Formats: C-alpha cells, structure tokens, sequence
C-alpha cells in the first residue's frame, strides 16, 4: 500500500491564501494499487494538476446554491488535471489510458465511469502538461473569447494585461495573426522577454513602467483584454478609442482584497465601449471541436508558443496557489504530481 | 420698436451642482428690431421651445479637458436642442412660418445664413411643438435606437429601468412591454412612480424610500438593465443580474455633479457573463432616424406612446431648470417655453 496524499481546503482566507492554514496536506490515507476494490470502475493515477487564478475565488463560505460552487471545507481541492489509468474493470477504459478533466487534488482516485473525463488525443507526443495549459482550459479561454468578442480589424491596437500567462500569451499570438499592434504588460523582465518572443510590439513590466503613460504614447487602444481589473482597467478605459471592445476575462487585482473598484466607468458611455465578460465553459461548446482540431498541430510545430512553471510534488500545491495569486509563477502553473512510466523511466 | 434678445450665458465652471446666477447668467443687454434686422440672404429665427437635458452639466468644464464632445464656451450663450419658427427670410429654401428643429443658442432670436444644423419639422398630427425635443426628439431617439440596437430582448425576460419616469426611461418601459418583458422601474417621487405604472411598469418604486437591492432580489433576476444613474444603482443591478444579461449604459447621472460615481463590483460582468454597452445617441442615430420619424409621431398622436413634460415658462429660468434636472426636481422632461407661436393668432377683442 502506498500513500494517497490529499490537498484539503481547510479554512477561508481573508486576504491571500495561507499555505498550511488555508490548505493542508494530508498523508494519512493509503491505497493498495493491486488490491483496491474497483467495483467495475478503474484506478486513476493523478499525473499533472493545474493551478489557476480562479481557485482563490472558490475559497469562501457556503452560500445558497449558484452555478459557482465553492470548495467544500475538509474535502480535497479539485481542478483540471491529467491522469493515467493503472487498472480497469470498466470496458470503456484500458490500462495506460490518459484522461483529462477535473481531478481531486489526490495521488489516486477510483472512478466508476468516465463521467467528467475525456481521453486525450496526443498525436504529437507532447508533454501531458500541455493539455491543462495551451491545449487546455487557459488556451481555450484565449482562443474562444478572442474569436467571439474581439471583432479585430487589421491595424487596430490591442492592450493585453497579464500578457505572459497562458491566456494572455495566447491572446497576443491570436492578435498578431490578425494583424494588430499589441501592447502587453507583465510583472517581471523574464515575462517581458516572453511577450516579445510571441510578438508583442510594446512589452513592459508594469512594476517598473508607468502604464497610463505607455498607453498614452502607444494607443489609443481598440481592444482591451482584461486579466487584472482595478487600476489597469481604469488605465485602459482612459486610453480607449471610440467603439473599443473590452474583453473582461479576469480581474486578479481584486481576488485577494474583495474586488477592485473602477472609478471612471463613465468612459464606457463617453467612448461607446462594448465591455463583455465571459466564462470559458459557457462559450466552449461552439468552439471545442475546432480548438482541438487546430491547436495541437500548432503547439507541435512552434506556431503557438507556450511556457509553463512546473512545481514538483502534490505537497507544494497550496504554496503554488499563493504563488499564482502573488504573481510569482514564471508561467502557467503546473503541479507535477507523479511520473508516467513511459518517456521518463527511472534508473541510475 | 426693438425688443430684448435675452441670452443665457455660461458664466463660470461649477464645482458641484450648477449655481443659477453664477454658473449661468441672464443677459438682457442685446436688442433686435425684428422688422429691420439685416438678414443678408439668411432668415430670422424665433426661439419657441428649448430642451434642458442632463448632459448639459458635463459641458460645464474648462476648455482644456475637452473630452468626447465640446464644452460650453465661457461668456457665450449656452445651446441645445430646440424648436423655433422663421419670422422673415431672404433665403429661398426657408419661408416665414417654417418650424425648424436642431441646435439653438439659448437666446430669443437668431439670424441664420442657412439650414445648417436645422431640419424642417414634420408635424402632420399638429402635436405640441415641444414633443420634438422630447418623445419625438433626442431623448426619444435615445430610448428607441439604443433599445433596438442593444437589448436583444427575449419574450418573458425581466428588465430593470433606472430613471424610469424621464423621457428616456419611460420610452424604454413602453418598448420593453411591447416586446413582452417584465419591467421593473424606479424614480424619485410618488408622482413619477404613478407615471411609470401608467406606461406599464410591472414593478414601479421610489428608490429614495425603497431599497433597490431588496426590490431586485424579490422581482429579479434581471436580464436587461437600462442604466441612467450609474453608481450604487448600477452596483445593485450588477448584483441582481442574470447570466448573459445586457447592461445598456445610457447615463450615469449620480456622478454628473461629483466627478463620477465609482463601481465596486464590476467583477459581476465576468461571473454573470454580462454584455455592457455604452453608446452616444448621435453615433447610432443615422441608422434609425428615418424609421423613427416614420413610426413615432402616429403613436404619440394616438396615445400608444405616452409621454409627460415639465414646462418652465421663460428663457430667464433656463439656468434654474438645469439645476432642477440635476437635482431630480423636474417632474418630467424639462422644457423651457421661450415664446408662443403665432400660427393661428388673430389679434381682436
Ligand atoms: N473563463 C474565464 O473568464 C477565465 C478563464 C481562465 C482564466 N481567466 C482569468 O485570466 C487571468 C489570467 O489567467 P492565467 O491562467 O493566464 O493565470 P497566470 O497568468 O498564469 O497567473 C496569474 C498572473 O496574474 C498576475 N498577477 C497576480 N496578481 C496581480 C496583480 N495584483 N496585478 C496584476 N497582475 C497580477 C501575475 O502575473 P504578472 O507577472 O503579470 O503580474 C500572475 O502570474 C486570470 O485573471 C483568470 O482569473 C479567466
Ligand atoms: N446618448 C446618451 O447616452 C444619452 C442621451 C440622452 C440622455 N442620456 C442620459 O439618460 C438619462 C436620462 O435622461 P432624461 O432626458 O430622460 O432626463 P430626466 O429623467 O428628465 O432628468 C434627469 C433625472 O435623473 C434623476 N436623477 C437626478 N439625479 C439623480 C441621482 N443622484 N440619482 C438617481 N437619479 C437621479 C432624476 O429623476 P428621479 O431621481 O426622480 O428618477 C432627474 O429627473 C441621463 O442620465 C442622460 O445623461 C444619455
Ligand atoms: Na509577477
């Protein structure tokens, strides 16, 4: 029998998550990989777990019942991941199958069927982590909301906040393929270099650069991709062109402080702005087939560039959640939970 | 026999609300002889009705921060929408008695070289001339055109209309009911609540004596929000919004006299997948202008489209009417009656 560790949602944070208090790591549960009773289901080994900015918002008290369900106190966290089937008594599932979907933040789970899971099409033998990033929900977010809401015209100017993340860096590349001038900002020099590498025309570190002054010089802006909200949205509103489109994807500047105010929303009227918020899952059905047919080949060839920040060990996941909220992840945050016994064979 | 050609002059930039007598002054030093004034191929135009609109506060600022539109010039007459009648014309296309709609300086008389900025009024139903600066004027166009452009209504949805008793909001209420929507609407007085009910609001309340969030909780969620107010009312609508709501951003009067009104819960735009569209009526008007003038007059004449107005008599009051509109003290669409029209006048005892 081996350890089946779990990352537990333990207490509601007031500001930023507190690793070891907000989330705890539990190693008291075990599983026998050969003996675990499957009951016609299958044994699924967690390989890669995504850590995403939205996880902070699920750390709240239980309130009525809405579409947005908070994490349950005392239960494992959960989110997108990749796993492999070790042992199956279910005819739809074969040992060695790699599956994508929501995973509890544990080493192993026993699933009765494929509800919530999809077989992964990996024709290019890409690292499994790409299916929770550029070929996962963050890539879908950029791909689908851009096509749905940007209405880009060649020669217009777009401002992308958090341009070095998995969403923003995808958006930059879609915007350049449409012939737009791209302004993008991130929180470190290494992220600025990546933004230039994926083709940002103006790439800057918002911690060492006056954002409003850059937008004044390089704008006005026809499209704002909002990942930050707050003062950065205010800056975009001040620099907006008439008939600008504001794609409201995230507002991370308020995730750990109860939201961030906007004081100049009147520009939406004065400048005839269309500001559209979206949740990627709501618009994905229209685009999922096209996304999975188009994106893997471009990741394999380098047409679509990506970066990731891999953290090794389920026990780090709580710290990784804080790292993302604090902007300390260098790129898309991946918790590598376990290896797959193929490609990475352990030997001395 | 020269008569006073009075003028409302923009005199100083206000800090909060306009101050009649300081922000605006009434100047009676100019005279005009209606019979002898040189027209020089132009025509003499007599001001009949002037609109006072909420946006006028926004033009009362320094000329440097010139933003979307043009600010009023210090020392010059104010201006805005109005109706006037031609008294005397040396212009072959313009005839005495012609009634014209467009931008008017806030004066009793003007000499125009041509019809620039003006359009003949089609008044087949002999409606009061003031309807062409309200329900059949820019405020009615605002409701008519933005609703058709942005509401994408579906039968049985719920709309919340702020400032529901004004010329914009009460027009919106009627469009929404015609589309089969449930309508919630709020205004600032009991008399305005009665009017909102008269034009068919299903839920009509006075937001000053009734908590908006409580009404929206009981009567929502809301699929469409028509924003005339911004600020805490926009915040309340965001919290009560349905998934895929449409927020039509028309005005935000709660911040016109206080440097804007903040919004603290704009994150609801993401969580509830809201489409929030701001607009300026003059930008979308060309697309709808012909259909508007073809459809609306007959409905005003028949009572199908209902309207109210609050008439103030006398050009010298206009600055006070501007403050009144900002303070919510106008009972309905604010109209300054400048002069009567002599179309059917015959002097006799
Ligand atoms: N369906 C949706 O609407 C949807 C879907 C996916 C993602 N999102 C949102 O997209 C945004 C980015 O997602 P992602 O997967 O690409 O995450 P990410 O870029 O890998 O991580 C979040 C990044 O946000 C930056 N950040 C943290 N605090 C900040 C602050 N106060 N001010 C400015 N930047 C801050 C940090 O990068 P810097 O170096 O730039 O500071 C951090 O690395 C998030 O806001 C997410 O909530 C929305
Ligand atoms: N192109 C455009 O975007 C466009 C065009 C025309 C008009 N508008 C806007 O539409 C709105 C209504 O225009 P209207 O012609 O129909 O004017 P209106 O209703 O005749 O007059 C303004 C009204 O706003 C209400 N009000 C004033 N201060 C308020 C405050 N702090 N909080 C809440 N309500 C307040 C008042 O009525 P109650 O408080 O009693 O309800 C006041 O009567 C304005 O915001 C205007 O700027 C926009
Ligand atoms: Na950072």
């Amino acid at each position: 029998p081996v350890t089946n560790g779990r990352i537990i949602f333990n207490s509601i944070p007031t500001g930023f998550p507190v690793p070891g208090e907000t989330t705890i790591y539990d190693t008291t549960e075990t599983i026998d990989l050969d003996t675990a009773p499957l009951d016609g289901g299958f044994l699924l080994k967690t390989l890669e777990l995504s850590v995403d900015p939205y996880m902070r918002g699920g750390m709240r008290a239980p309130e009525k019942k809405s579409y947005s369900a908070p994490f349950t106190l005392g239960q494992p966290l959960r989110g997108y991941g990749v796993g492999v089937v070790l042992r199956s008594e279910n005819p739809q599932v074969k040992a060695g199958d790699h599956l994508y979907g929501f995973f509890e933040h544990t080493h192993y789970s026993i699933r009765k069927d494929l509800t919530g899971l999809q077989a992964i099409e990996n024709a290019y033998n890409l690292p499994w982590s790409v299916f929770i990033g550029v070929i996962g929900m963050p890539g879908k977010t950029a791909y689908m909301a851009w096509k749905e809401y940007a209405h880009p015209k060649q020669g217009e100017t777009v401002f992308v906040s958090t341009g070095a993340g998995p969403v923003g860096s995808f958006v930059i590349q879609l915007a350049k393929a449409d012939g737009l001038k791209v302004i993008a900002s991130a929180g470190s020099e290494e992220k600025v270099q990546f933004m230039k590498e994926v083709g940002a025309d103006v790439a800057f570190n918002y911690k060492t650069t006056n954002t409003a002054e850059v937008l004044e010089k390089e704008g006005p802006i026809d499209i704002y991709w909002d990942n930050v909200g707050g003062e950065t949205l205010e800056a975009a509103l001040n620099a907006a062109n008439v008939n600008a489109r504001f794609i409201e994807c995230g507002m991370i500047s308020g995730y750990n402080s109860g939201g961030a105010p906007v004081r100049n929303i009147f520009h939406v009227i004065g400048k005839s702005i269309t500001m559209t918020g979206f949740i990627v899952s709501r618009i994905e059905p229209k685009y999922s087939a096209e996304f999975y047919k188009e994106v893997p080949a471009k990741v394999a060839s380098g047409e679509l560039k990506y970066r990731e920040h891999v953290y090794n060990g389920l026990e780090k996941l709580g710290d990784v959640i804080l790292a993302v909220q604090k902007g300390e992840n260098k790129a898309k945050a991946v918790v590598h939970v376990a290896d797959d016994l193929e490609h990475h064979h352990h030997h001395h």
